[PDB]
């Protein structure tokens, strides 16, 4: 397929040093992964990285979304237009750790996934959520059961997480 320059893992998990917004700008996946919060409110990130990319759009449509149904909860989902970056995006809400939010709430995240055969996606609770990138991973692999095309935007965590991997 279109998925170029991504070390293999394990049977359906793939990794690359790559920023999402590009690789979905030149791939136009299926499916986008949104490290959202329970607002949908799209600021810093990756959910702000996404939503600037889409001109707005994305904030547009998610405001809509929350002012009809409400929060999402933490480890939950929601299916929304991908905009310009691919068909849809699913917004999954891993836990904050800076929040005090459950870690065990990342295996729900993930399995969130499992729900759509091909995903972009970035490593859930990673970065500005405060978790371990290398326990991501871990549960990513041990979860997933589809096929994921993981991007790491810093090139030093990206080496770091392949060269650990058990």
């Amino acid at each position: 397929n279109s998925f170029s320059g991504y070390l293999k893992l394990t049977d359906n998990v793939y990794i690359k040093n790559a920023d999402i917004v590009e690789e979905a700008k030149k791939v136009k996946p299926t499916v986008v992964v949104n490290a959202a919060n329970v607002y949908l409110k799209h600021g810093g990130g990756v959910a702000g990285a996404l939503n600037k990319a889409t001109n707005n759009a994305m904030q547009v449509e998610s405001d809509d979304y929350i002012a009809t149904n409400g929060p999402l909860k933490v480890g939950g989902s929601c299916v929304l237009s991908g905009h310009n970056l691919a068909k849809h995006c699913l917004h999954v809400v891993g836990p904050n750790v800076n929040k005090g939010e459950d870690i065990q709430l990342l295996k729900s995240a993930y399995e969130n996934f499992n729900q759509h055969e091909v995903l972009l996606a970035p490593l859930l609770s990673a970065g500005i959520f405060g978790a371990d990138p290398i326990h991501s991973l871990r549960v990513c692999v041990d979860t997933v059961r589809t096929n994921v095309y993981l991007a790491v935007f810093d090139k030093n965590l990206y080496d770091k997480l392949v060269s650990s991997f058990l």
